[PDB]
């Protein structure tokens, strides 16, 4: 079969087919503008402390630094317990994590009974899935942490006391939810990343090249939760090369790489409702007071809207627009038609190279399993043999570990041991494609059709079909 | 890798270290005693077509006959319009059926825009979960296809009219829903089985030596929804051999395989709050006002009883349940005996399949965003649409029960979710030893299964 | 029947026994603290018209004036026809404004056939309830007849076209939505009340009096939307006197008069889920890291929270609570107890000023309406009389218009001739109590029992029982 | 004010000019053709029972007889825990019977916390609005009764069990429901009531009057849900007296009354899109593939054919129903005189009620906020309690149909929008001439009827 190398490929969920193909929709903010890592995430880490020292919180965070190392995107923060969970597609606790300390085997019972969690609970438990939560993933952990071993504050069940006054891990966590909100929306975190984009955010010479060609075979469209004056100010630096769509190109603005420009789009109350359809003025960046409700005819940029004001605008509808981001929406759903989905995954870069540079790993364990196969091989119901295999499991827990920590400290952002995490399997549910970066459409064509791969249950991946 | 014989194994989801197992439980109906194919089936689809008769269905009703090729377990009944669906994990629509008309294609998003359904909306859509929704499943089909086809009645999106008399699919859904109800609590679906149960259920020689080998082990139970004189009758047929454990030894009654029996248990309620335990009198089959024998109770009577905890407690049964502490469960899945036969005598049709998308491969192959080639491929497309929809319709109607094309069904899903192990009988735990530790299959992700190390 | 006199009455609309009540609740804003009229609403006016202009909107606009003898409250507001309505409590139209345009009889049923809107459709149509909604109400009606009449400007079916931009009546209204918001939000509304509190807020030397009453029988609590600095500029305005609840009483702070005192309520969220309850740090204004879980022991001040924490505070629930205050809200309901109710409506006074100064424009009508039944009395299906009333038909429409322009030129907030006003019927669900101002619970005592008057339907009105 | 007398009086919510009136429309079932009570209720009590009985129900049923002092329309079944509720104009409970135990006071709350429905949930609750819902109203609270009481069967919140065969009070209802429906449209209510006219139907001499002075006036057109062979019979009766019009003239048939006859006219469709007009075989009874006679079509059809606009219409009947121009409204509403009646029969409890008020005022009268006076009204209280308990008595055990205590029904509000006119039979138009004005009374607010110019 043959495969495209593993950094330039798109995954498949569910087949597609890309001649059916009419329009391509891009998100921003991590997908076109990808953000530098660890810089980005310790730039809000940092803007975070600072505001939450400033509205009141020990001094002693000023000295915490953002450790890249430690979170993982997807993860659960129970705001009762103050814990950080990693949980497989159904509830099942697998990591278990109060400040730096991984609570671990039988001593999660007694906070969890049957280690599971009640994940509809959305008032309990609070879901870190977009990589604008891996600083307060992180800072969660730190504060917990901190707090715990700081000898001014009682630990207790569900938060700490100080005097008569108590904080419970739902109010800090609120503080923490508040503070990071306040950053992006009131803070510097914006300007701060503007003026100095080569720092902060990633770019990439095939980005017009691929944009130039996907407009050759059908309409291409923005759609930004940021604003204009934002937009601008990353979208020309994402587009600042000496050339246009090739080298010796000449350089064209980015607003003619779109069909049409969409931004305050207020996802997710976007795909639904919406908002009313507003048109921006480029020189001033405030909006017209009128608006612009003629047909596609573009030096226009339009703010708030809905989808279907997308698709009234293309004349196209759902199953014909691919609709390129960072973000795991939801549902798929409600009445009218929805739109194909390119997930795209930065992590997967690394999730990839421990996948291939750390292959010695993989067929260790694959051998160790072997190994315990044989030991039971000649045995059923009615013999009496209790094979010692405590030495074969000990070093399986160490090589798996050892994988573990080639991730990071929570591990895979897809798996851990056998299982899949809850974020394998939003993934699996909101995304048809998949990859590590959009850029990877570079590789295939338009005429291409993506097959789904099959995810086996362990009686199709364990017996063969002769 | 050494693996023992496919029709012999038992299947792992999560890990279980079989050595610390302290007790096994058992579920009778379909999971101990497992009824025939399709004669019960059958049984229960007749006996609930005459009682729908009997409360004022048309007689045309009693002439269908049970056709064990349409249904397959784990569809979705649309009271609403009328559709039994099969869907994947995540709602999305695989089959569409009204009546007998298949609908799927583009004309199914005017009724399910996004091919797509909400399995919260209980109200609904009704997951037909158990083999005991086997009949139903296949009544439910027939009766919109004769009503719909029948020129006394005038068809509409959310029901049918006789004159302008109007039934809603719902109302007729509720109905169908009451009538098998009705036929194993007060009908005679138990005792038109007692009478035959040669016809109605499999007996096996070596039940009585898995149970004896479990209990020289650990604790055996025994805890049915059904009634002590159901469960004497149907108990005593399964362990009734002209020898005991094994050829040579004397019989032993079915009592005597248990250190506890439990019936009238009212499961699921039974693993909450249960009801009040009480004491079966074995002579007057009565209730009275060690020796073993309860009625009702609760999953901590259980654990009480035999001083164990939820842990150590591995509850075998053919039932999917949801969700203080829980024990292990081995799901028993009959279905997967034929869903193993085709995933073997049919290795033509998937080298096939396998082949014809290598070829896919190549066509694509020196091609990127800059080619202009739209290298035409709709022979392969239709041929490759044949070769599933034969390797379906050696499932039955509905294909397969765990998969449709390449996604999982929802039923696949709950497995996956309920089941630490699953097998096709419980059986098969005779061909593994006490001591052994049963490892997780990897479920892989598109990007783990199609990248190698 | 002895009844006190009209200025003082609390009119009831379900039986309530005072004797069990347990706990009175206060709204601030136009409950405790009332606004001046028109000073208040014009200044409201202003700074909306001035933010308006700013972010675009012609400078014509600069030269409105506030007319307070225009709106009433609890019109309808077509955002698609852009029209002022107001309705009944079934959906009738009563009146319909367009601009400074009175539609009117026949005309009216091109845009609303059977002079009826669909009251659900809260897309189409915006209920002006609050009496913060006065302002837009007239600003609303001015910017529809401005456009209308400038000839830079072409009227169409749903809004305004200017080259090839459109406004629609929906965008504008957003616009205006969106500009009182920012004024009470980001605006100077707030500091421009507090610079002259004498101006925009009403004083009363018996609201010491009234509430130290309470305080004798039952807790008292605070409940409001506003922020601390903001509530304490406005509470110490209104209890500044030079005593305390009595003449000759040293002056006591108004926080002394509270059993509990809830600032950031975020009402409506509030009486459901609500927000987390923090603590105010009253030197500061800035919230508490830390709250209290504590009982009932104060010099505390909350914020956010939800209705169940009063009660738990309070060890109180709803049926023996008495809430009080201005806005209407909705349902009854969700499992939780709800409080009884007293709505204040300040426009009762001058409501009731109508009803008793113009006596001689009801025995008219009153007159009028009997020699009719006159015209008739001897007649029957067989007789073929069609005695001419259209000259006492036509006298009726004046004397009732000249009785409607008494009130303002929208006519009785809860009434127009026979018909009640959809406002009428949200005062009938909501409020079991109410008067024009909360004060009239001074001339109550507390083991009164409200008797709620009965509303007679024609057969039950127009026959009498000998 | 000159005022007619009451039981004559026609009452008006909303202003109407008659003399701008061009058509009467009348509806005939409880409109032109008055079922005699309790007869006529009785009648599809016993028949709904017996259908009932012959799909499943126990034989107790057999043996209820239907109680005329038990229902008022306009009550509202709660499916889940099976209540009659009676609620005001905004969702507050009045009255709550579960079976005939009336369950109101605090113990309420236990089901109702904030006494309080929401209408919106039709998925709930279920308005049994129309004059033929008064039998399965009272037929209800039997069977909830009888279940409830039975030894048979085991009380649950949302139903009860038979043995462990539950069903639930939705399911209940829905049986009950459909019962009805097949009586009406498969069942005999109709041929039993056509087989004895004089005992179930009224006649007045005063119909051919009426509906003769109106066609001098304007045009007239029946517009009725039924079939033309049931009018045919139904219309006749009506008609059949040894005079047409006015005593002395000769008899015509009772379709010279009508500028246009509709029959098959499925409202509240009707007043939408409708049906496809047809015409009506008058010898056949059957359809064919000026001189009258229609099925189906729409209120349009109407409006097209006699030339009228919406606001020139007054149609005539006894159903309230919801929302392209529309028509005036006379409702009618039987129950009108007998409500009158206790209104005017009862002048002594009113007055004692008025006084009892009085005597209140007084004892708070030199009272406010200073006042530490707590006075004992107890007495009092219970005094008032028991003369409005006596005074509902006289309604029936539900009390008014409009209003109890100090609040009005649902049902009043129901009126208050729906209808322009309202009287209790629409022969009283016979009392007023064509030339009338109706004026609608003004329904005040507290603040209103309580403060004097
Ligand atoms: C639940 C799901 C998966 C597993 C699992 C996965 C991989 C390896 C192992 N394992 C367990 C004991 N030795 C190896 C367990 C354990 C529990
Ligand atoms: C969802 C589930 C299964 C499939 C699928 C399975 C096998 C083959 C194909 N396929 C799609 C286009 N040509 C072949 C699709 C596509 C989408
Ligand atoms: C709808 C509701 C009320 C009225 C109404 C109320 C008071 C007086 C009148 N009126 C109508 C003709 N002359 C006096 C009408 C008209 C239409
Ligand atoms: C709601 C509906 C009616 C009533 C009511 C009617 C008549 C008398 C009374 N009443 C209330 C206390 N004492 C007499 C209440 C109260 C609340
Ligand atoms: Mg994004
Ligand atoms: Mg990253
Ligand atoms: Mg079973
Ligand atoms: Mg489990
Ligand atoms: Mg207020
Ligand atoms: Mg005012
Ligand atoms: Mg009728
Ligand atoms: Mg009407």
């Amino acid at each position: 079969k043959y495969r495209r190398e593993a950094y330039h490929r798109v995954f498949v969920n569910r087949s597609l087919a890309m001649e059916k193909i009419k329009c391509f929709g891009f998100d921003m903010d991590y997908t076109l503008a990808v953000y530098k890592s660890p810089e980005y995430e310790s730039l809000g880490f940092e803007l975070t402390v600072e505001r939450l020292v400033s509205i009141g919180y020990p001094q002693e965070l000023l000295s915490f630094a953002y450790d890249s190392t430690f979170p993982t995107r997807g993860l659960v923060f129970d705001t009762l317990y103050g814990n950080l969970l990693k949980v497989d597609a159904y509830g099942n606790l697998l990591v278990c994590a109060h400040g730096f300390n991984f609570i671990r085997g039988p001593e999660t019972r007694e906070q969890y009974p049957n280690k599971f969690i009640q994940r509809d609970d959305t008032e309990r438990f609070y879901i870190l899935n977009t990589l604008f939560n891996l600083p307060e993933t992180y800072l969660l952990a730190c504060l917990v942490d901190f707090f715990t071993n700081c000898p001014r504050y009682t630990s207790c069940e569900t938060g700490f006391k100080d005097g008569d006054l108590f904080m419970s891990y739902r109010s800090m966590f609120q503080d923490v939810r508040d503070a990071v909100d306040w950053v992006h929306y009131k803070g510097s975190l914006k300007e701060k990343t503007v003026e100095n984009l080569e720092k902060y955010v990633v770019k990439d010479g095939k980005l017009p090249l691929l944009l130039s060609r996907m407009k050759e075979v059908g309409k291409v469209f923005l759609a930004t939760n940021s604003d204009y004056k934002y937009t601008d100010k990353i979208m020309t630096y994402l587009f600042d090369f000496p050339h246009g769509p090739k080298p010796g190109s000449s350089h064209r603005p980015w607003q003619s790489y779109f069909d049409l420009i969409l931004v305050d789009a207020r996802k997710p109350l976007f795909f639904g409702e919406g908002t009313v359809l507003r048109q921006v003025d480029t020189k001033t960046g405030k909006l017209k007071i009128g608006t612009y409700t003629g047909p596609l005819q573009h030096g226009i940029v339009y703010s708030g809207g809905s989808s279907d004001t997308i698709c009234d605008l293309l004349g196209a509808k759902g199953k014909d627009i691919l609709y390129i981001g960072d973000h795991i929406f939801g549902d798929k759903s409600k009445k009218r038609q929805g739109w194909r989905t390119f997930l795209v995954i930065p992590e997967l870069a690394q999730e990839l190279h421990v996948w291939t540079d750390k292959s010695s790993l993989f067929e260790e364990l694959q051998s160790l399993d072997i190994f315990l196969a044989e030991l039971y091989k000649h045995l059923d119901s009615s013999s009496n043999e209790r094979p010692d295999i405590s030495s074969i499991q000990r070093r399986i827990k160490k090589v798996t570990h050892d994988m573990d920590m080639c991730y990071g400290m929570m591990g895979s952002l897809f798996r851990s041991g056998s299982r899949q995490t809850l974020f394998a399997s939003q993934v699996m549910r909101y995304a048809d494609l998949y990859a590590a970066s959009f850029i990877n459409l570079l590789y295939y064509p338009f005429s291409y059709l993506f097959r789904a791969a099959h995810v086996l249950m362990p009686h199709e991946s364990t017996v063969e079909h002769t």
